[PDB]
Parts: structure tokens; sequence; C-alpha cells
């Protein structure tokens, strides 16, 4: 379940860390492997060997040492050796060291970052329409690149046997069988074409179907694909409590988009069940439902499905007050205007100090004199925004 990233510079290390963090991981860059310990392993560790311009033997020793340090404290899961997408650096020395340390039959080298314009075709890196050696990245002034061929570049520093798998063969359903075959034959480095991100997904899927964990070697593209495949559980410490009484079409869209997420829980309030005498019992249950969501790190969205609107606004005001007294949350989002004022009033607020706005239509700030203290509060008028407005509020609370 754990990931080790070994990068040869600052930017590679950051890009890896950011990708893992965006996909739910607890991730840190550790400056000296001698501060590595077991509690730092979950979910990902990133080490910068700062070896892009170093001697090949130093680059190799540092890469090997990073892997061994992670293993020594109980690291087990996936190791990715991050390389320059434009093939600068001590590629062969570092890949060989990482593979030796990993002690598995093969490394999968899938270097492409398609969304950044780097692809691999017949074993060679192309950048925006040209082979790598036909671009500026091959023009020094620290690490000149003398070949677009990944094999040729590796061969400058390691004689490990290699094999290329070009794009049509990559895309076959039986890729994992082909990888195993190459491993069985004594191939050590397998270099894979890639044109789009789906190719890297497929490659990681094949990697995961092997009876061992191969070393992974790539740039941002492979790192992103690995991060996705880990399926990290998204958990925010102080999540949003959202109370939505708008029946408008755009609110359904906004909520649906949030609903797609695995860290979002809906509590649905039936309007019809508001007039039965068990309404109190049912409210207590909705309240309990909200608590469980928030205490387990899920954003919680409460939503409904003349005097009607008023009975509804009062009830949600009452439920929200109930939830606050039972408790978190990291923020409170209220929509539309009727809900906002009913809920704020129910929380004893005398006003709303506005600090700014989110997503061009969600005022945010703090309620004054209310039982939620300095909890950020957000509002939105009915009908406003687009499909991702609630997603934008979620991100705001997560970053808090």
């Amino acid at each position: 379940g754990q990931v080790l990233v070994v990068a040869d510079d600052f930017t590679g290390a950051n890009d890896a860390g950011v990708g893992l963090a965006q996909h739910g991981a607890r991730v840190s860059v550790v400056f000296d492997v001698n501060t590595l310990h077991a509690d730092l392993l979950g979910d990902a560790v990133v080490i910068n060997t700062d070896s892009r311009a170093a001697r090949d033997d130093v680059a190799s020793q540092r890469t090997a040492a990073a892997v061994a340090a992670w293993q020594a404290v109980g690291g087990k899961g996936w190791i990715i050796k991050k390389i320059d997408s434009t093939l600068r650096g001590n590629l062969g020395a570092e890949v060989a060291a990482a593979l030796s340390a990993a002690d598995v039959p093969v490394a999968l080298i899938a270097a492409a970052s398609p969304t950044l314009g780097r692809v691999t075709r017949q074993g060679e890196v192309w950048v925006n329409g040209r082979r790598l050696t036909d671009t500026e990245f091959a023009s020094d002034p620290k690490t000149p690149v003398t070949s677009a061929s990944i094999a040729a570049r590796l061969a400058e520093q390691t004689a490990l046997p290699v094999a290329e798998i070009h794009l049509d063969e990559v895309r076959q359903a039986n890729l994992a069988h082909r990888l195993q075959q190459l491993a069985d034959e004594g191939t050590r480095l397998i270099i894979l074409d890639t044109d789009v991100q789906d190719d890297l997904t497929h490659i990681v899927n094949a990697a995961r179907a092997l009876p061992f964990r191969p070393l992974l070697v790539g740039s941002a593209g492979l790192s992103d694909a690995l991060a996705t495949a880990q399926d990290f559980t998204r958990k925010t410490e102080k999540p949003l409590l959202a109370v939505v009484g708008s029946m408008s079409d755009i609110a359904q869209k906004q909520i649906a988009a949030a609903r797609l997420r695995s860290d979002v829980t809906l509590v649905e309030i039936d309007i019809n069940a508001l007039f039965s005498p068990d309404s109190s019992t049912v409210m207590a249950s909705q309240c309990e439902d909200a608590l469980k969501a928030l205490t387990n790190g899920h954003h919680c969205i409460i939503r409904t499905c003349q005097q009607l609107g008023e009975t509804i606004s009062h009830y949600l005001g009452e439920l929200t007050r109930s939830i606050v007294q039972a408790l978190l949350p990291g923020g409170l989002y209220l929509s539309g205007g009727d809900i906002a004022i009913a809920v704020a009033t129910a929380l004893g607020a005398t006003g709303f100090q506005i600090k700014g706005q989110i997503a061009s239509c969600v005022p945010w700030g703090y309620l004054l004199n209310s039982i939620v203290g300095m909890t950020p509060v957000m509002t939105k008028a009915g009908g406003f925004g687009n499909e991702t407005t609630l997603l934008d509020v979620l991100r705001f609370i997560e970053e808090k």
C-alpha cells in the first residue's frame, strides 16, 4: 500500500508529491534518508537524490541508499524511480541501482507525460512533434541529451538487457503475459511506448497483474497513473457541512458532481415526511447521519427532495442547530438565501462578516455571535454558479 518515489531533482520530487497528494495520499519529501522511520511511510515518501549532474557512481549509490533506507524501516508497496521526461541525467546508473535494490526481475520504463507533450514512439521520446534530439532540451548547458532512444541513453551507463514494447503491443489485453515472458527470458529493463494517459493506466494495470511488483520508472505521467491505481481513501479532518434547500436544476447538478466523490455523503430530507408526528425521531436520525459522515472525514451534504418553503427553512435551521450542538464541521455552506438566513438565525448569529467570494458566486466569511464561532460560512443564491461550484467550495475547505 505504500509508495517510495526516488527522484533526481527538486522538481521531479515535488511533481511526484503533488500528484500523490492530489490523489488522496499522505505524502512527504524527506530531506535526508537518515530521518526516515516507519511512521513516515504511510502513504508515500519522496526522496530527492539531487544527482542529475552528479558522477554516475554517486548517483547510483544515492539511489540504492534511498531504496535500502525505505526497506530498512518496513517499506513495502511500489517503488517509482522518477526520471526527466526529456531524458537528462544519470538514467542508466540510477535505474540499475534502483532495480538492484528493489531486487525484482524487471523495471518497467514508461517515460511519457502526454499531457505535457512528451510521448514515446518506437522506443524514442518525441516532444511536441519532433524527436528529442531535434529540440532545445538536447542543447546543454549541464546535461546534453545525445539520443531520443531510451535504450541508447540507458546503454551509456548500464548493460542490463533491455526490450522495447511498441504502441500496438502495449495496447493488447495480454500485456502482463508479455511482461512476464520477458522477465522469464532474462530481460531486465522493459521500455514501453505511450501516446495518451490511457496507455499509462493500462501499463500500470499490467504491472499490478504480475506475481511481483516491478520497479516503475517514469516521469509525471507514470507517477499520476500509479497514484490513481492506489485508490487512496480521501479523508478530510474538518469537512464541509452543506445545507441545500434549493430545488433548482443547477443545484442538483452541483450536488451530483460532489456526489460522484468517495468522500462525500448525502443526507436526504424528504419534504413529505415533515408533517408526520415521527418528524422529531426522523430529525434525530438525520442528525446522527450527519455526525457519522463528518466524524469519519466525509463532507456531508444535506438536501431536500409560500409556507412550504418556510416550514422547510425552519426545519433545516433546526436540524443544523441540532448537528452543531451534538458535535467540526470545517465549514458551513448554505443555499439558497432563505436557508442561509434561517440557519444563521437558528445558530444565534446577528450578522455575517463577508471576507470574500468563492467561484465567482459564493460569498464566504464568518457569522457574528453564533454558536459556530469562527467556522467559515459560505452562502449561495439559488440558480447561481455552474456544475463545479460545490466542488470549488469543497476544495476551499480542504485547503482552509
